């Protein structure tokens, strides 16, 4: 199976380390983040990954995420490349609050797969299609 | 040649027509759906399905789904996994509403493809990436 | 490589051919478009193309569409089929705008990648699952 290192942001992040069978994973808030009403805020992850050559990370909120917390993702989804593998390179989820809302730590926010990047292109310009 | 069985909600939900290989698919509200500006709702689809082994289903908006029926979908792209193939395990939209809307049975308010679900990774906690 | 055909609306869109490593490509507003709070508007990225065959693009905002433009993608991402390849199909940017915001001719407003399409599938009806 293919290898994604992960780094916490510090010893207090949950783990999430199992046997994975092509299920996306679910990330957690790092600490406790209110967002009032119509108020943006980068909901941080406590992650940072090295993914593997040639893929890319997708980023969605979970099923659940509006009725329990009633924000929305403002990016719709996140793409983390393959080059977001620094040591200070942690993850966010983009909330916009459509209601007062808390997130508290460990909550699980929002949840990830990893893609192959697309192939090699090249874009030829033309006058006419 | 792949296969997907389909579940109807009942006999009045309008068929999923021979398809064009390839293209998403537009689902159909099951129902009609009253939504007021600032509720949410999830709509029904009317469709339980078993989809491929291997396989998981995206969901997102037309590009006319806020013009035409005045929505945006909550959990930004729905993820419907293999497992999730039981008789009872019927498919929904979660609408938020920007303006007033009445939605129609019958109304193409979003669209889905299946795609093969990630490769088998390991996560491995490392000190520093 | 594969080539994807590039056609522009007019000799001022800037052209955005380069070496292509598999990242997502940023696309870029056709003029300048003006968007009222609680407005939607179909932002023009002046560009048509021809995918690949048997292929389709995804379009997404970018990271920092929401902090610097006040607007998120009202269908989550955009799915553009390879029949979407006549000398007038232009692509957009379906945005809704959360605050009273203005995007310049020229910004970077999404990106977009290439997938291949779904493979080939049969829906078959069942009266249970
Ligand atoms: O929802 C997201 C989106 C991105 N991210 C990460 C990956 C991304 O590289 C980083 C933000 O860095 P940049 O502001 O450089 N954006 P990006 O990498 O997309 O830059 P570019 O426009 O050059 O592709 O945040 C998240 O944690 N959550
Ligand atoms: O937009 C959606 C998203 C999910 N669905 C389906 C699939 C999903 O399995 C189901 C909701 O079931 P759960 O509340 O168990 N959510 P999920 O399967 O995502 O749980 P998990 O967090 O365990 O992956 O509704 C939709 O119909 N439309
Ligand atoms: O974000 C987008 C989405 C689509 N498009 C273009 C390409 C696509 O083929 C076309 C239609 O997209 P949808 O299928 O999402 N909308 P709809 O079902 O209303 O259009 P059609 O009736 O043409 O299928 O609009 C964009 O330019 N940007
Ligand atoms: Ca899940
Ligand atoms: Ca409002
Ligand atoms: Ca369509
Ligand atoms: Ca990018």
């Amino acid at each position: 199976t293919m290898q994604i290192k992960i780094k916490y942001l510090d010893e207090t992040q949950t783990r999430i380390s199992k046997i994975e069978q092509g299920d996306w994973i679910d990330l957690r808030a790092a600490e406790d983040v209110t967002i009032k009403k119509d108020e943006f805020k980068l909901v941080p992850l406590g992650v940072a990954m090295e993914l593997p050559e040639g893929y890319e990370a997708h980023v969605v909120p979970r099923s659940s995420t509006y009725k329990n917390f009633g924000v929305i993702q403002t990016n719709s989804m996140g793409v983390i490349d393959e080059s977001y593998k620094g040591d200070n390179d942690f993850w966010f989820f983009p909330a916009y609050a459509l209601r007062d809302t808390e997130i508290k730590k460990g909550d699980r926010i929002c949840q990830f797969r990893i893609m192959k990047k697309m192939p090699a292109v090249e874009l030829v310009e033309v006058e006419h299609l």
